[PDB]
């Protein structure tokens, strides 16, 4: 069984790192903005054997006209924000859902909060407190998931691996149904 996954979301919100930790076990050393990229992951869910094509896309506006070339015939979308960036969550209904809904109107969406390891990070909390902000709360992520009609809401850390497996298990289930 082959299924296609496309990952989207604000620049630097952790998309590439999430695909790599899942499919190569290594955590990339240098932050390099994505143009486009492809990876493959073999996953097994409910005794079903699945070869998941992972289509990585650009968060940078520089590449907005390129990103839609990745959408044909998608089976599941991972729509991401970073827990260290409340504005990246605000941009989910502003830009990511409108775009996905247009190109892939009925494809299931998993809303994914990345960088969970930064929720309790002192530097992050101090930096955001300067703007009278704080890390995204799980309740806020889950509210947004409901608002946009996502299949599910998941949090993870590519850095520590917490929750990564479950994101891809959920995405595969979604892709199969
Ligand atoms: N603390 C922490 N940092 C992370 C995590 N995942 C990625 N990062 C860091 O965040 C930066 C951007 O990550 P990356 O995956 O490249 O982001 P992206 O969403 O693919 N960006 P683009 O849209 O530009 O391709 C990198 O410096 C990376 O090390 C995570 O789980 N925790
Ligand atoms: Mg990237
Ligand atoms: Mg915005």
């Amino acid at each position: 069984i082959r299924k296609k996954l496309v990952i989207v979301g604000d620049g630097a919100c952790g998309k590439t790192c999430l695909l790599i930790v899942n499919s190569k076990d290594q955590f990339p050393e240098v932050y390099v903005p994505t143009v486009f990229e492809n990876y493959v992951a073999d996953i097994e869910v409910d005794g079903k054997q699945v070869e998941l094509a992972l289509w990585d896309t650009a968060g940078l506006e520089d590449y907005d006209r390129l990103r839609p070339l990745s959408y044909p015939d998608t089976d599941v979308i991972l729509m991401c924000f970073s827990i260290d960036s409340p504005d990246s969550l605000e941009n989910i209904p502003e830009k990511w859902t409108p775009e996905v809904k247009h190109f892939c109107p009925n494809v299931p969406i998993i809303l994914v909060g990345n960088k969970k390891d930064l929720r309790n990070d002192e530097h992050t909390r101090r930096e955001l407190a300067k703007m009278k902000q704080e890390p995204v709360k799980p309740e806020e992520g889950r509210d947004m998931a409901n608002r946009i009609g996502a299949f599910g809401y998941m949090e993870c850390s590519a850095k520590t691996k917490d929750g990564v497996r479950e994101v891809f298990e959920m995405a595969t289930r979604a892709a199969l149904q």
